[PDB]
């Protein structure tokens, strides 16, 4: 989306890399729906691969 | 949300009951964010339970 400038960096890749680093195969992901499920969608998509 | 009259019935229950009827334990759920994440949250919470 154009004309919108977001100061906040994206956390998705960082979290994926952290989970990868800690060598976690199996875990529980708690999530709050008010902030949005986007990152959850990310970790779910990654979960299959 | 008030003042909105929604003709389309809620499909969640039929889905969950159908899954439980076919005796499904493990499966694949493909989804798009076009319609909203509500059904997804339904199958995820019910999967957790």
């Amino acid at each position: 989306h154009p004309f919108v400038i977001q100061m906040r960096p994206d956390l998705k890749g960082a979290l994926l890399s952290l989970i990868e680093y800690y060598q976690w195969d199996k875990f529980a992901y708690l999530y709050d729906s008010d902030r949005g499920l986007s990152t959850l969608q990310a970790v779910l998509d990654s979960a299959a691969e």
